[PDB]
């Protein structure tokens, strides 16, 4: 089937100057092979029309954002860059082709700037994510006492269409990502032998503890972007982009 429960994650494979992203819902004038690189005051977004230009690193367009990014936890979705404004709980939708801020949204009650980071720290309080069902934001609040909160976002206007309060402490996991409507978290032990240790199914409200091995090289709050179009995990560890294959039940 197209979707299912995560049962296996492959070994990370290093992909041959900054974190880059592709659109899982490519929208004309862009195509599947359009790439965007965030140069890491993170404010420049470099746009490459072709994979050749991207690998033969010559950009086709440079965007200047109206404000800098809090972190690399941004996504490109349906022609827009969605990101968190520095030193804020504000998510911004920046339409890339028109260079227009189409929407801004305060994530209500969200902690930011070192309140609810992942276990390895950094300004990772708030993460944007994309899956088969659309656009998400992962965060926490004082109301939720540091438990991971997730909200499905309307990609047009950034309204919170639905919110779930999960039963896992955000600061106790190294990372999190959403596949087929299920939130998965990555453990934070000491070895490179991490695990996908928890799942929360937003379709049912059912959560459980898992033991899926997840290879991780550095004790660093990596930028993980699941790409539902490729059905692969993409991750940036401040040094390289890597891809994890997956298998769904
Ligand atoms: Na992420």
């Amino acid at each position: 089937t197209g979707c299912g429960e995560l049962v296996w994650v492959g070994e990370p494979l290093t992909l041959r100057y900054g974190v880059w992203m592709r659109d899982p819902k490519p929208t004309y004038p862009y195509t599947q092979e359009t790439t965007w690189r965030i140069d890491t005051d993170v404010r420049q977004v470099f746009e490459y029309d072709l994979i050749s230009q991207f690998m033969q690193g010559y950009p086709s367009k440079v965007h200047i954002l109206p404000r800098p990014l809090e972190s690399t936890g941004a996504v490109v979705y349906s022609g827009s860059l969605y990101f968190q404004g520095a030193e804020s709980r504000t998510v911004i939708r920046y339409e890339l082709n028109t260079e227009t801020v189409k929407a801004e949204k305060e994530i209500p009650g969200a902690g930011y700037h070192g309140q609810f980071p992942y276990s390895w720290g950094g300004y990772t309080d708030i993460d944007l994510a994309v899956d088969e069902a659309g656009l998400w934001v992962i965060y926490s609040t004082d109301e939720a006492k540091g438990a991971i909160v997730l909200s499905k976002l309307n990609p047009e206007n950034l309204e919170l269409e639905q919110t779930w309060e999960t039963n896992i402490r955000k600061q106790s996991v190294a990372n999190a990502f959403i596949i087929c409507g299920t939130l998965y978290t990555v453990s934070s032990y000491t070895s490179a032998d991490a695990t996908v240790n928890f799942a929360y199914d937003t379709g049912t409200g059912i959560s459980k503890t898992l033991t899926i091995p997840f290879k991780n090289r550095y004790k660093y709050s990596s930028m993980i972007n699941y790409n539902p179009l490729e059905k692969k995990l993409f991750a940036w560890d401040n040094l390289n982009m890597v891809t994890y294959d997956i298998k769904l039940s």
